[PDB]
């Protein structure tokens, strides 16, 4: 007994019920219809749909190992099932659980926060750098949570400048924008009809492979001079675990494995804070007031010029609640990663057979109307007390949770606060348009939310 849904038609199943450029909305639209879990065919697949925090709370934190699973996404081929992000095989648990536990042992360290303050240096003097006038921040704020992650994956840091930083980056921000576009969400549930037909797809799938060759010849040299007693960087504890497991017959590990795991988090790990920190600038600019707010309590908490650091957080509720809100406003990656079904499943009363898509909507949540009054409204006050205080919230999921949540969850959100700390210490952000004319609706939607290409100024204040 699936859950209720729309009638499928042959070969397309339920692609009259969706609209390309905004499947976050076509699935609100279809809660509305026929309530929180709902049954779509998209192509021949079947997805169930969970819309709603109780939908989406239970399916991801009841159901942890049922629905533990990862929906293939084609586009990403060269990554299925080696890695963690895009892998739904045997190889997924203990990859992804070493993974974490390095990221951790590289930084609650002051590993990561001392990390991400030394590359507040450099971001800090990019933005000087353009001396007042108009610029593109999007490879420019990029650079920063890019190094970071180069710094933990690589033991490499990159000047702003340098060809295949900007490349890199480029490739990255190219993905993102177009996994977000109509062609790619139609690619992604007909892959053997479109596949070999020409159109975006073929960028993305070109895009994939050179990263995954730059990582692959980063992996190689480091092969080449690994030192087993002392490790580098988690490129490099990656090695040594595929060759303390040379004698073994069943491998965990292998060099394809390994450059697919350090692929993801390069990608992962640059990307989204990227977007995220370019839409909070956005947004900032179209509140002048709320910047304002911002900058005096910098001052008085932390003053002019003491480098931020995370133990200022609970002495700054109005920016932690801002870059709370800056999280939930743009719902990034508003339907999640897709999850699959490892079993057949009774989930309410309905059977979600093995293999069953699955997707724990998470705009549904961070867009709640009774937990965020106005929650299309972009308030800092949806995450602050009465009394002025930081208000922590249930609903607020922008990382998802349970057993695939997010493996950067904690380098991220310490990302945001201590550079979105650095910027607004130092300078003023100036708009080349007025804030009234300011639309912060993202230019597409689909895998991410893409805000709209802008350029703005940077004022010094010190
Ligand atoms: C603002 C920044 C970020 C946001 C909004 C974000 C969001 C998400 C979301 C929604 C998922 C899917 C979880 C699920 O399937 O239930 C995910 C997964 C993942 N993230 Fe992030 N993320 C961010 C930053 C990072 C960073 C910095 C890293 C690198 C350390 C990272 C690495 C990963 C990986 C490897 C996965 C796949 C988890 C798995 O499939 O097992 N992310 N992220
Ligand atoms: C793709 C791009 C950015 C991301 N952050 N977390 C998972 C992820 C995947």
């Amino acid at each position: 007994k699936l859950p209720p849904g729309p009638f499928p038609l042959p070969i397309i199943g339920n692609l009259f019920q969706l609209e390309l450029k905004n499947i976050p909305k076509s699935f609100t639209r279809l809660a509305q219809r026929f309530g929180p879990v709902f049954t779509l065919y998209v192509g021949s697949q079947r997805m169930v749909v969970m819309h709603g925090y109780k939908a989406v709370k239970e399916a991801l934190l009841d159901y942890k190992d049922e629905f533990s699973g990862r929906g293939d996404l084609p586009a990403f081929h060269a990554h299925r099932d080696r890695g963690i992000i895009f892998n739904n095989g045997p190889t997924w648990k203990d990859i992804r659980r070493f993974s974490l536990t390095t990221l951790r042992n590289y930084g609650g360290k002051q590993g990561n926060e001392s990390r991400i303050q030394r590359e507040a240096h450099f971001l800090l003097e990019a933005l000087r750098k353009t001396q007042g006038q108009p610029f593109d921040p999007t490879f420019l704020i990029g650079c920063a949570p890019c190094n970071v992650i180069a710094d933990i994956l690589f033991r490499k840091h990159f000047d702003y400048n340098d060809e295949k930083f900007l490349r890199l980056m480029y490739l990255f921000n190219e993905n993102f924008h177009l996994l977000s576009t109509p062609w790619l969400q139609l690619y992604n549930n007909f892959p053997s009809f479109l596949h070999y037909l020409p159109g975006s797809h073929r960028k993305v799938i070109k895009n994939v492979a050179e990263v995954k060759e730059y990582v692959s010849e980063r992996v190689k040299e480091h092969h080449q001079s690994l030192d087993p007693n002392c490790p580098r960087d988690l490129t490099d504890c990656l090695l040594v675990e595929m060759e303390k497991e040379k004698h073994s017959a069943e491998r965990l590990y292998t060099m394809d494995g390994i450059t697919v795991t350090v692929a993801d988090l390069f990608f992962a790990g640059t990307e989204t804070t990227s977007t995220t920190l370019r839409y909070g600038l956005l947004i900032l600019m179209k509140y002048p007031e709320i910047e304002e707010k911002l900058h005096e309590e910098i001052d008085r908490v932390i003053g002019p010029s003491r480098i931020p650091a995370i133990k200022d957080r609970q002495e700054m509720p109005y920016m932690d609640a801002v870059v709370h809100e800056i999280q939930r406003f743009i719902t990034l990656v508003p339907s999640n990663l897709p999850h699959e079904a490892t079993r057949d499943t009774i989930f309410r009363g309905y059977l979600i057979p093995k293999g069953t898509v699955v997707v724990p909507t998470l705009d549904s949540v961070l867009y709640d109307n009774q937990e965020f009054p106005d929650p299309e409204k972009f308030k800092p006050e949806h995450f602050l007390n009465e009394n002025g205080k930081f208000k922590y919230s249930d609903y607020f999921k922008p990382f998802s949770t349970g057993k695939r949540v997010c493996a950067g969850e904690g380098l991220a959100r310490m990302e945001l606060f201590l550079l979105l700390c650095a910027i607004l210490q130092h300078f003023n952000l100036k708009p080349l348009v007025d804030p009234k004319d300011i639309d912060l609706s993202p230019i597409h939607i689909g895998f991410g939310c893409i805000p709209p290409r802008y350029k703005l100024c940077v004022i010094p204040r010190s």
